[PDB]
């Protein structure tokens, strides 16, 4: 066990948050 | 009721996930 899988998480859950911007952005353009 | 405020919630979220991402860093350096 080790913290190691974690750059696989939170890479994909940063990338979620820049998906909700890039939607965000067009709803609002 | 609009989707603005989401702004703000996207900022702060991919905030925390980049915090997360610093410590992350210095734990497997």
């Amino acid at each position: 066990a080790s913290a190691e899988p974690l750059i696989y998480v939170l890479l994909v859950l940063t990338l979620a948050l820049v998906f909700l911007l890039y939607k965000l952005m067009k709803w609002l353009a």
